[PDB]
């Protein structure tokens, strides 16, 4: 089997992209965030706290035919970015793009943070990192890839992240024609549960390569790319009048700069990120200064290729026996 779907930016910067997916009998249709940097199904329900609820669309298990409560089971998550939600689960029909699973876990939100609820475009999260990070309990539960795997042509699924405009998630095979010349494949570490991957280097602009490994993940569910100080530092110095502004929490630089490409090595191929996907915008309406989408990652822990980066290439989740992942310009 495969599936197909598009991918539509949620505002004008790209902030997130959602995917509609059909949960139930009837079908209930719900707008996710695909974030292949987690693992849980979540969706806003007819069980969240009304006063957290403003303007997603609801999953109503009692309406669907095929929910079935998973008795007992639990789930309560973090992200990085400070966000979190919780609740109790049942299994139901999934279908995206085509490509249907039956008994799929759907973590039903009882309580989600702030920053959901005041996200009218997001229904919830389709989580597509490794089923390890999984967090319901007692029983680990499966991604909707993990489950969909071994039925899928080939066990791949793939990101084609659009720059202002709608793109696609596939499962089970590979579009030969969403891009240009070869695909490079690239060793992945699974150890914490991320498509964990070492780039082989950068340059700023027209600048030389500089080689040097930078371990980070591929996360379809973080905005911008993270990467170390010193990568960053170089970056920004080339952008006249940029400065790192602990008041707004980051690189900012005003907005009648030219912003440089960036790009990232992967083995000896190379992506190159235009300078327009590193704009963010002005940091409040009105102002002059605009927020940059290449950030630092110290204090995060991990580097992260976000949106900023996937969406400048074709991007391949191997989930192969030995997984590894795929990058193509495009």
């Amino acid at each position: 089997s495969t599936g197909s779907a598009t991918t539509t930016p949620i505002d004008s910067l790209d902030d997130a992209y959602i995917t509609p997916v059909q949960i139930g009998t009837p079908a209930q249709t719900l707008n996710l965030d695909f974030d292949t940097g987690s693992s849980d199904l979540w969706v806003f329900s007819s069980e969240t706290t009304a006063s957290e609820v403003d303007g997603q669309t609801i999953y109503t298990p009692s309406k669907s035919t095929t929910a079935k409560l998973l008795s007992g089971a639990t789930w309560s998550i973090s992200y990085g970015d400070g966000s979190s939600s919780s609740g109790d689960v049942y299994t139901d029909t999934v279908s995206v793009g085509g490509l249907t699973v039956t008994g799929q876990a759907v973590e039903s939100a009882k309580k989600v943070s702030s920053s959901f609820t005041e996200d009218s475009t997001i229904d919830g999260l389709l989580g597509l990192a490794f089923s390890t990070l999984n967090t319901v309990s007692p029983t680990q539960q499966k991604t909707f890839f993990d489950n969909a795997k071994a039925s899928l042509d080939s066990p791949v699924f793939t990101a084609d992240l659009g720059y202002h405009a709608p793109g696609t998630y596939n499962f089970g095979f590979i579009d030969t024609t969403a891009y240009t010349g070869s695909i490079t494949y690239t060793a992945v570490s699974t150890k914490q549960g991320f498509w964990e991957w070492t780039s082989t280097g950068y340059a700023v602009g027209s600048g030389t390569f500089k080689s040097t490994s930078i371990d980070g993940i591929a996360d379809t569910g973080t905005t911008l790319l993270y990467l170390p100080a010193t990568v960053v530092s170089a970056y920004w110095a080339q952008v006249s009048g940029a400065k790192s502004s602990s008041s707004v929490g980051g690189y900012v630089f005003p907005c009648s700069a030219t912003l440089p490409s960036f790009t990232f090595g992967v083995g000896s191929a190379r992506i190159v990120i235009p300078g327009d996907y590193i704009d963010f915008g002005p940091i409040s309406t009105g102002s002059s200064s605009c927020f940059g989408g290449i950030q630092s990652s110290a204090g995060i822990g991990i580097n992260i290729f976000g949106d900023v980066a996937l969406k400048a290439a074709f991007v391949v989740f191997n989930g192969a026996t030995t997984p590894t992942l795929g990058f193509a310009s495009k």
